């Protein structure tokens, strides 16, 4: 079995069968700006030529049907457009009225009441089209799930104990000097299960405490953190000893949320560890010096880990031991 | 008793004799963009032709005032506009100059000192009417509740046991492989109710248990998840056996809210389960299969129930029998 | 003694001797925005009038120095721009280049190395205010406060019994169709108060539960709510008897906070009860009915209440005459 | 050892050995819009430059493969664009359609193939270069952080009693006369220590309660509230005396979010209290005063302290007393 979710953030997930493709052009904005440049640069350049073209033989259209082709060296009758010497005159003039060059070698004259209305249902229809692409590239080219670009988690998590408690840790980061406004961490633990009933359940979803319930998951994150997950009875990991961790199948995903600080925008940054990723009997190397009237953090230390002394047993014998030792 | 929320999510509710519609206004930007686009499409085409012909006749009042028109064809005086040859003339000047377009067969001179602060005038609300518009598309083009189109749940709701426990779940979903960030589920149960004080309360909202208090209620939602009520002595479903519920006049709006992950914006999709949509005695089909290096969702099993071997009893009885088994 | 906040939501508070004034410049957008249309209406036509000037010299400046004012008829010598006939023509210049109307009578041309990265400078600078102030535009046009505007709170709060504990209520309403995504409804009770220590603490804020605990604070609202606070033994109302309430001196502030459907955006509506305000013993009106298909509201009863018959004791007294009731 | 946050919010804290720089340029638009103005205001100008020229020399290019250049004057044979008498001309041009300022001095014409679809692909990335530095713009001038500017903390902190319990108190400011939305305040406590187990950990961060478990953090912030943390057995100050507390070395981060009402987006104020901030036995002058119909606020006394009488005991031994007292 396969990891849900990738160091990196990404999800081993495909949507298949999927016969509602009806939805997809529904929110077309949001197809749009998820699609990969290559098809925005592709498709904006696509729905501008079309709109010239289709602009431009309504042009020509009603250039033909008032009767100014017929007739392009006279000085009583003025075209609705002055020069327009054929098939591709009325494209130049479709690109100077829509993207508003207008270089004045192609001029709008007053004989045509259908030209007048035309220029400006273009115009009007002209900053239509204009906005939603421009709409479309600065949301694409703002958009937040590229600050999880740099945001980073450590790249192994560590259970030892902490002040009497065996504790999950893992390490987390934000290489900006910007802050992440409203920074959280949640973490689930995905492993299969079979409820009693017989009913099995492929990857199950649960919650691991972090912080929830004294807001202590709500981050203050400048130089890394180290998230710890106290093994407590309510902990999934209560009943696994050194000897068992390894045999077991799961796997914790872990997700750091919060805003951009320059854009308000929300941002998600997720990696994920499998049972082979869980080191027992580790701890995390220090990434903190203080040098000359700063905090500096040497990277080069933040996965590192090192091994400590460290009881073998599960946290609940560990527990047990100690009451009968109180107990005596 | 319909429903109160449509399985689509639209909510079967008018209001009615709002008298204060002065405030409709007084927010107008909120009405506009909340309208049907061919309202936009129009409104945006009168604001256009509007601006051009208010100021085209400014335009023509200024040349009237000056002088301008008396003589049309004289080498020693300028008029404010070259080219103005009647009624018409200045409404195309008027486009020339709100859209920039200029084609410079029309273009200003020094003449008059009315003509320069009015060119400014224009360019100046030329910006604030053009800027308006193009917002009031691109948030309109933009706005999350497109996503929810996107956003799916199973079309019943089942009860059955899960791992001593008698639960209510129904199924969620999203179709497309971006996140939605910061999700969340709450279900709100909807049933009419009298207190011993006589109060009749119309379609009363009591919140359920969805994982609130674990912080389980914080989704992440690649493959689509069942989310499940368990239903303990304060569930409002605590005292119903199979045989009561088809005679129970009850409503589960159930609501999902979450960012989309493109622009920051926050998105509320909805469904609801009226009381003939609840199946007692029934799970959901597994949806998930690994192929090949990535977890596989078949999404035509995504609505899909099996029935299975489930007590009739109330979860409140069933609790009852059990303390008893326990206590023998 | 007035009310902190009134019942449309604006509060009665004036912010004297602040004397670091620096600060409103150092965000100046905020400032801008927050300003009155008067005075953004008045700003933006001053700052298009000053870029305009400012530049005008500037291609007056570099015309006079490179000697091309001198001669104006010769035909070797081509100045910077064909036709600047005097003081005002930079001025017409200056405007179609940076509107980008650029009428073509007024034409750059190669003879200074100055025009050129003088052009280049404006242009760049000319989106970066025409931008500024659009930018500027948008946000005064589209924030969400107008929202608020369409969110209503029932004039006067009640106090009566259901289901057995006394309740303190108020009603909340939303006049558009559209949703207010992750409402949520708190509420602050505000009054003076003096610790054992002597400390007299002038508008003590105090939150009453609402729904917080239960997560029933996170509003659905469609059809208007009543929002109902259990006078229990933590609420500041526990010891208040119908006879007492009018001696006391206390204001509750109620505030609904949520985001615009449409544009993603955060909005808070406040109103406000004094202590005249709460009505002992009685009931609000309904406002729901059933109506083809339809739920109808009756705005119209929106505000309305009506009297029954209700214990005249604080709550406090009502429980302990229960628990004795109980007791025998 | 110096404090971990300035006064002022600024953190002392520096990102060193960053080796994955490649994560900078993977989100660039985070990148510029977080560099200082004159690095913005510089690569704008740049960008502007490099794209006029990239497109000069392709307008250059084309010019000569076509032979334009070969004859300038001839009736027969038209150049793609007419007037361009240099290595120079074609830069004017190249910003005449960019820009669109498009003089119509030069113009274009229908002689090459090659050349319309130039002016199509300029246009269309013209709008992608101009959209992605104005929305740059924008972003950056529009930022939350800065109306943090207006959001002010008291200098120092207080202990000191509040009906019967131990209290640290800090007070916050809000300058300006619009609101803070979902306005709410965290508070840390970072101080260095080590586990049981030999594990130093330099500056670990531990949530302090002012107000989570009851809502009480969730502000509603016009006049200035003094923010109370109760000293109880949770909290990290239940055991420091008057006389301990200037050798203890700890600093509580004190943290302010909510949403700018204008626009949606949320911003972080933050301030510092080191240990030699904190005054033992005082409180906060009162700010508040009630003349004519408004509350006036004097920023005067916002920072001011004065001193009460007040034990030099721990919270933990006043406790301990005072459970004897009433226990005889
Ligand atoms: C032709 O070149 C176009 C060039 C590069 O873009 P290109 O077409 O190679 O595609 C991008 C690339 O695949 C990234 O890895 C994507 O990020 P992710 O891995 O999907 O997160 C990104 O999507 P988004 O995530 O940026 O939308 C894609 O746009 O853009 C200038
Ligand atoms: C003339 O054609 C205009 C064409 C279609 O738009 P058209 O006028 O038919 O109206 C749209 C249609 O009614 C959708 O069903 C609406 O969504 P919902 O059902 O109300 O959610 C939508 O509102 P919004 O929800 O998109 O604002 C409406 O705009 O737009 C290009
Ligand atoms: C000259 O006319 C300008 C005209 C009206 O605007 P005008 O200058 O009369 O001022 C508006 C008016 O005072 C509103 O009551 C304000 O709302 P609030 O009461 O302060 O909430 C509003 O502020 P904001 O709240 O809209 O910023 C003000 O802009 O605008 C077109
Ligand atoms: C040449 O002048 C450019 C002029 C001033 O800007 P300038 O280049 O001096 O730099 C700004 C200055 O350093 C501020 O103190 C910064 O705020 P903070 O202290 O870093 O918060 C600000 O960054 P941001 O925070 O505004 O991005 C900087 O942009 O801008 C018109
Ligand atoms: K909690
Ligand atoms: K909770
Ligand atoms: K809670
Ligand atoms: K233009
Ligand atoms: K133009
Ligand atoms: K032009
Ligand atoms: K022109
Ligand atoms: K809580
Ligand atoms: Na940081
Ligand atoms: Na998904
Ligand atoms: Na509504
Ligand atoms: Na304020």
């Amino acid at each position: 079995i396969q990891r849900y979710v990738r160091k990196d953030g990404k999800c081993n997930v495909h949507h298949g069968n999927v016969r509602e493709t009806y939805r997809y052009l529904t929110d077309i904005f949001t197809t749009l700006v998820d699609l990969k440049w290559r098809f925005n640069l592709l498709i904006f350049v696509m729905v501008y030529t079309v709109t010239w073209l289709f602009f431009g033989m309504i042009w020509w259209l009603i250039a033909y049907i008032r009767g100014d082709m017929d007739h392009i060296e006279d000085p009583s009758w003025t075209p609705c457009v002055t020069n327009l010497n054929g098939f591709v005159s009325a494209f130049l003039f479709s690109i100077e009225t829509e993207t508003t060059i207008g270089y004045g070698y192609r001029v709008i004259t007053d004989k045509c009441p259908e030209g007048i209305i035309l220029l400006l249902i273009q115009s009007v229809l002209g900053s239509i089209v204009n906005a939603f692409m421009v709409g479309c590239m600065f949301v694409k080219i703002s958009q937040p799930k590229k600050r999880a670009e740099t945001l980073v988690f450590s790249t192994h998590a560590v259970i030892s104990m902490r002040d009497g408690k065996l504790c999950l840790m893992f390490r987390v980061g934000d290489l900006r000097n910007s802050h992440i406004v409203e920074a959280s961490i949640r973490a689930k633990l995905i492993k299969s299960k079979q409820t009693s009933e017989g009913e099995f359940i492929p990857l199950n979803q649960t919650d691991i405490n972090v912080g929830y319930y004294t807001g202590d998951d709500r981050l203050f994150l400048v130089s890394p953190l180290i998230i710890s997950h106290e093994i407590n009875q309510q902990s999934p990991f209560w009943e696994i000893s050194k000897a068992q961790l390894p045999k077991e199948e799961l796997e914790i995903v872990v997700i750091l949320e919060g805003m951009v600080e320059a854009t308000g925008m929300t941002c998600q940054a997720r990696s994920s560890y499998i049972t082979s990723e869980i080191l027992w009997g580790y701890r995390f190397t220090p990434v903190l010096t203080l040098e000359d009237g700063f905090y500096e953090v040497d990277y080069n230390s933040f996965h590192e880990t090192y091994e400590t002394s460290t009881p073998s047993l599960s946290a609940k014998e560990l527990a047990e031991l100690a009451n009968r030792a109180e107990s005596n």
